[PDB]
């Protein structure tokens, strides 16, 4: 047993709040916001040694990142941003920072009851995305 045991699994989106505004703040254009906002992704989290993999799969896009905590990596996001990302564990929360074009967004993933809660923040705009086990 280890670092991320309670995150591992297959998770499905069950609720979203303020996601459109988050995507506007990030710079996502109209058509992508509409199609991406309709998606109902599954998030699949696995661990092998020190390497964590997070997949997002939906009718919009399928994405996958693999990383070591605290070790920066280049990421192409589902909306096609080229970002430099770093993911750390801070008090049991996975904290994922993306930097690009002098901008920054922070995405927190936490276990709360039987849910995996994803909080997406950019400047003053937050979106909360709630996932349950598949
Ligand atoms: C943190 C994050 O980012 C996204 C993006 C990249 C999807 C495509 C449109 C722009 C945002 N969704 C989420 C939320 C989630 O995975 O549920």
């Amino acid at each position: 047993s280890h670092m991320c045991d309670a995150f591992v699994g297959t998770w499905k989106l069950v609720s979203s709040e303020n996601f459109d505004d988050y995507m506007k703040e990030v710079g996502v254009g109209f058509a992508t916001r509409k199609v991406a906002g309709m998606a109902k992704p599954n998030m699949i989290i696995s661990v092998n040694g020190d390497v964590i993999t997070i997949k997002s799969e939906s009718t919009f896009k399928n994405t996958e990142i693999s990383f070591i905590l605290g070790q920066e990596f280049d990421e192409v996001t589902a909306d096609d941003r080229k970002v430099k990302s770093t993911i750390t564990l801070d008090g049991g929360v996975l904290v994922h920072v993306q930097k690009w074009d002098g901008k920054s967004t922070t995405i927190k993933r936490k276990r709360e009851d039987d849910k995996l809660v994803v909080e997406c923040v950019m400047k003053g705009v937050t979106s909360t995305r709630v996932y349950e086990r598949a």
